[PDB]
């Protein structure tokens, strides 16, 4: 099965978070998984240089590859 949206997520394993899109964007080539984070651990509100891809809190916002995604957690933060 692959990703959808809304589906529960953990980013290169270790960060957990909901996928609200899936798709092209305007910031580099190819499909792009744009996640909201469960903590301000991310890089973005969900847009990138003024486009807006889904809608979050400043820095819940994370854009990565679907394939760095995992359904479970998988293993210099306190």
């Amino acid at each position: 099965d692959d990703f959808r949206v809304g589906e529960r997520v953990w980013v290169n394993g270790n960060k957990p978070g909901f996928i609200q899109f899936l798709g092209e964007t305007q910031f580099a080539p190819g499909q792009w998984a744009g996640i909201v984070l469960d903590e301000p651990i991310g890089k973005n509100d969900g847009s990138v240089a003024g486009v807006r891809y889904f809608q979050c809190e400043p820095l819940k916002g994370i854009f990565t590859r679907p394939s760095k995604l995992t359904r479970k957690v998988q293993a210099t933060t306190p």
